[PDB]
């Protein structure tokens, strides 16, 4: 599931890196069209006046569309941290799983337990403590009878 | 005009990364928030006076940056003591064994 | 534990954002560089 989860997350990640280039492409043609009312200025109520008005507000504009960018970045770091999260997991959870199970073993442990999807993977790791709960409870209750028995026998 | 624009872009670049690290560190505050609200509804339990002294007497005091590991590692001292448990169990089966 | 972890976070957040302002602040002197170039250029 950890595995799910990095090829996931690097999914969202390019999605939210897309969405970052394209609010980069929008702030680099806002800066062109600064740029653009930059030059009237040099050249030219007065036709200075107003290149130095609409320079002022393609800034504005720019800045906002930085902000933005800036807001895409923060979707962007949020996943990234997420993805670097399941990766240190996966590799946790592979080491662990690394010193194997056969597959008899496997295949008891699958028609003796469930498995959860991949967004409620957190719910997975208390699943199993609940498991190991009643398991154990379930051991202590057999062995309790095992030793009612040996008493009867003794 | 041109120089400073394209020194522009690279203040803009070092921004980011510092934009960046402000992310990583507000998305830890968040999930060592909600960490801290589970922590503290398990906690709301509480103890009397005499179960704080208790569990002090025995259970050992945990370091901030293996607090997530508080968790793996309470599972390993309830092992200890579900260890401990379980011989002083035996003993008592073993001791009900040559009563009867 | 979670608290004081909130708290240490809270400090190095506030580290993080007084960099990322300084640098605001060096990106809008380089803007503010550009504008006054320029200006020197309609100046003469």
């Amino acid at each position: 599931l950890w595995r799910e989860k990095i090829n996931l997350l690097n999914a969202r990640l390019a999605e939210a890196q897309t969405s970052e280039e394209q609010l980069q492409s929008q702030l680099d043609l806002q800066k062109k069209v600064v740029s653009d009312h930059m030059q009237r200025y040099l050249q030219v109520d007065s036709d200075a006046s107003v290149a130095k008005a609409k320079l002022d507000e393609a800034q504005t504009i720019e800045s906002e569309l930085d902000k933005q960018l800036r807001a895409a970045n923060k979707v962007t770091c949020v996943l990234d941290t997420e993805l670097t999260l399941a990766r240190a997991a996966e590799r946790k959870a592979q080491q662990t799983a690394q010193q194997g199970m056969k597959e008899e073993e496997r295949e008891l442990s699958a028609s003796h337990f469930p498995v959860v999807t991949l967004e409620q993977l957190p719910d997975i790791r208390d699943l199993e403590r609940q498991h190991e709960r009643g398991i154990q409870h379930e051991i202590e209750r057999v062995k309790a009878e095992l030793h009612r028995l040996n008493i009867e026998l003794t």
